[PDB]
């Protein structure tokens, strides 16, 4: 067992001064001065924050994409995460078209048997049939998904066209699963790709322009209406555009279900980094969507504040030097990603608890509870409570940590903070229960991680199902 | 020549008392108390309102369309526009899939032949190919084509899909040409279209709910979102939801040249018209975009208070009571189109002059003038000055007419406004200076109306290439 003692918990909502105590993967006890149980091992946590650990929805580990494999793999992704604070993580199957959805499955769980804490899987929709939709509802009712990703963008390759969309958030529907969507317009970023290429513009800094914002702006307002239309919950990875935001902040204001998620990248960076005269420098920000210009961080961030972005995730999708310099002479080929998944919770702290901008119990909110709430993960995870997963993070306040490349955990050569100094830092992460991070010392294992099980239909189908019944067609009779 | 005196000419922007004076198809002289060429007819429009004719950009006359040809032809459409003081059209060529556009042209320039009154075309691009892409370049150079339609609806028939849609706008752009959408998203109306059927629900009812007004929305956003990535301006035609008309707001609120085009029907009537007890009665009503919920109405009344819509027209598209029953059993196949040509400007004078919604120089710019702009036909239409064609009507303000099918000039059985009183009429119709509507006669003639040709780089294509020029990408130096 383990006991944190004397710090002040932290929610999604309140703060309170309390110890608490874990023991066999759970929270066991939580007040004032707990008694400790015989050989239990005591943290002092006395002046610091006990929070949920961080949950990121939006990890790649390991990925085979544009032509190479990421150079984090679950176990080095998912361990630097614990020194990050982040205790759990959701990754993607992604299958090739054509591809049975649950032979990617089984591969992936093979590749994810080595992570050192909890972690699972949405599925991603990159062609149709009615063996996929099938597939689905297998995963959905033997294999703990219940979400399923849709890549609007990536043409020719898994972008999922209307047809695909209006089919696979049906089945979601049916299955109770909530449809996720990259949202870019992939005909657009298609058609940019190639007149910037012809024109000769072959370097990083034309990838922000073969998919400006009103290309995610597009796609992520026709998903939301797929969406609105076949009556389901809908949640956006990775927005990073006004256009983007202004549309979830729309159909949220008609009542819908559109949840959002954002990376530390996108409410920090702009796309100026995209002109470094070091290509090797300008390819490390190279992801999808890009960075952008200034004015859509401040958007963004005021997402959170109003509640229109409710979730913060990495993209964490790693490639090194040598990676990345398969596009030296054509962006569209330099693999997309960066890191993040060690950094996203002291970058949030810092910029926005720091700041102002956001309470420590939004900071909480928004790393963990309303991740798990939209994949009904609560309060399994993300909630401080009796019998609640021990996945915790203690954060001190004052700590100081400078984000590089060449101290970080994550198993790649680049990080887009790298030099950042931010305060306020994971002390020690409690994964299972188990103290993995302390104080500098990492502490993971492979294969320690669970798969860890979602089941359907979040509550967000009850309402959704209330309204359908209110709404049903009624024909006249004549 | 032909006098029209003691009337007030009201414009786009302002009233005066002045005498009119046509000649040669033009107007010839403006001015108090003009002097009367020997044996010009003279036309007495003391207390009347002396205006532009109205220009109808979106008219189907005798359209092959849905299994069957409307009622009205080019004459009968062209000659009850007069009557209600409309005085020019612009029409669709709609090649099928696959036909060549200038071969469509020839056909609808063939059907055109009997237009009582000037007519020019809009070209649709109902599919893709170097070849389409050639022939646009001839109508724009050759044949006074300016303003290309694609439909984002009407799956396996004439739907572009994304990829015609970024290829033929930037044809457009290449060509100083506007493209035009009608704005619904085809695979949801598709897929909702089946689905009732499936539902059983087969009446007209169904025909709302197979693409409520998000599908409309969700559609205006992509092709504005397509237009400013491509860099054209935006024509989108009836507007008929909030949805739509926030997506045009916002865009114009990025600077983004995107006009809106709306229908009285949409203005003044909502979905309950589909519920009606009547089969026939409901059909009647059934056209694409549907009517909406009241709400929407109001909203589009604003979009044309605050500039965010910025033309009427009527998708005068007749089909009588037995077309419609080619649907009887069968909503997605009632032939989509209403008849108003020779209503829009008694409606729309009635609801917004009568009511203060409007001034008579919005009635006037919202009726003709803005048209004129957009397509690149000010100030040879829309405008009372001297060298204008003399396109003219004059109103009474205090005159009344009932709107009925049994009494209209429009080849149709059925009118959407059936029983409807308004204030405010055209007493006189004037076209190519020639008085060919006067207090109940109506004098058109087949074949007297001329083809209209219009110039294509309208200004805005101006700005649109200085802020292209100030916006090319510039190669980092490596
Ligand atoms: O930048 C990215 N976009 C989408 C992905 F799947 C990925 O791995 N990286
Ligand atoms: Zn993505
Ligand atoms: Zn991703
Ligand atoms: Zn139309
Ligand atoms: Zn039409």
């Amino acid at each position: 067992s383990l006991l944190i003692r004397g710090a002040t918990v932290v929610t999604h909502e309140e703060s309170y001064r309390a110890d608490v105590l874990c023991a066999n993967g759970l929270i066991q006890a939580i007040g004032e001065n707990l008694e400790t149980p015989s050989g239990c091992d005591v943290l002092d946590g006395g002046g610091q924050y006990l929070m949920p650990g961080g949950i990121d929805p939006h990890t790649h580990m390991q990925l085979p994409f544009m032509g190479t494999v990421a150079s984090e793999d679950f176990f080095s992704g998912t361990a630097a995460g614990l020194a990050g604070g982040t205790t759990s993580i959701i990754d993607f199957v992604i299958p090739n078209p054509r591809q049975s959805l649950l032979e990617a499955f089984h591969t992936w769980r093979g590749w994810a048997q080595k992570s050192a804490a909890d972690y699972g899987f949405h599925v991603a929709i990159t062609w149709w049939s009615d063996e996929v939709a099938r597939e689905m509802g297998e995963l959905v009712a033997q294999h703990g998904v219940n979400s399923f990703k849709h890549f609007m963008a990536y043409k020719n390759a898994i972008m999922a066209a209307d047809d695909t969309l209006v089919a696979s958030f049906e089945r979601c529907l049916e299955l109770g699963a909530v449809p996720t969507v990259h949202a870019e317009n992939g005909e657009l970023v298609f058609h940019l790709q190639q007149k910037l290429l012809a024109q000769g513009l072959t370097g990083p800094e034309a990838h922000p322009l073969s998919r400006p914002p009103q290309v995610e702006g597009e796609a992520a307002s026709r998903a939301i209406r797929i969406a609105e239309t076949l009556g389901t919950p809908l949640y956006l990875v990775h927005i990073s555009s006004r256009e983007a935001l202004d549309e979830i902040a729309y159909a949220r204001a008609k009542g819908q279900p559109v949840y959002g998620e954002v990376l530390a990248g996108h409410l920090l960076l702009d796309d100026s980094v995209y002109r470094h005269p070091d290509w090797a420098t300008a390819a490390g920000y190279v992801m999808s969507p890009p960075f952008r210009p200034v004015e859509h961080q401040e958007a963004l961030w005021r997402g959170l504040q109003s509640g229109n972005l409710h979730t913060t995730a990495t993209d964490h999708c790693c490639f090194c030097a040598e990676q990345k310099a398969m596009g030296r002479d054509d962006f569209s080929k330099i693999p997309n990603g960066t890191a993040g998944i060690e950094d996203r919770m002291a970058l949030l702290w810092d910029a926005g608890v720091n700041s102002g901008r956001l309470s420590m119990h939004e900071f909480v909110a928004l790393t963990s509870t309303n991740t798990a709430k939209i994949f009904n993960l609560f309060p399994r995870k993300g909630a401080i409570r009796v019998g609640a997963d021990a996945d915790l993070v203690l954060w001190d306040p004052q700590g100081s940590r400078t984000l590089s490349a060449a101290t970080h955990h994550q198993r790649v050569d680049f990080n887009i903070f790298e030099g950042r100094t931010v305060r306020g830092i994971p002390s020690h992460t409690i994964s299972q229960g188990k103290l993995l991070w302390a104080a500098g010392d990492l502490r993971a294992e492979p294969g320690a991680g669970r798969y860890v099980e979602r089941p359907a239909y979040p509550s967000v189908y009850e309402v959704l199902g209330r309204r359908a019944e209110r709404q049903r067609p009624v024909a006249v009779e004549r």
